[PDB]
């Protein structure tokens, strides 16, 4: 079940396909529980709508460029900026190797 940005509902863990409209530098803080945690700010858009993306921990180091096609798996909910998607898995579809 591949979701669109319009199919995203609060407390929904799912995977979507969208374009990276904005890519912001990572951030490094400490979780309330004591363990270290990273944070990276992103923006995604699709024909069905647009959403604000959020990478945690090692995912905040992941290379994501403005204009690249990415498939983002995350936990969407209501709260930050109205609706935030806490990314669980992220990958750039256009990637390749030797």
């Amino acid at each position: 079940m591949n979701y669109k940005i319009s199919e995203l509902m609060p407390n929904l863990s799912g995977t979507i396909n969208a374009e990276v409209v904005a890519a912001y530098p990572k951030k490094e803080f400490s979780r309330k529980d004591g363990t270290k945690g990273q944070l990276k700010s992103l923006f995604l858009k699709d024909d069905t709508g647009s959403i604000r993306g959020t990478l945690w921990n090692e995912l905040a180091d992941f290379e994501v460029k403005k204009g690249d096609i990415a498939e983002v798996s995350g936990y969407v909910k209501q709260g930050y900026s109205g609706l935030e998607i806490s990314v669980d898995n992220i990958g750039i579809i256009e990637k390749s190797l030797e």
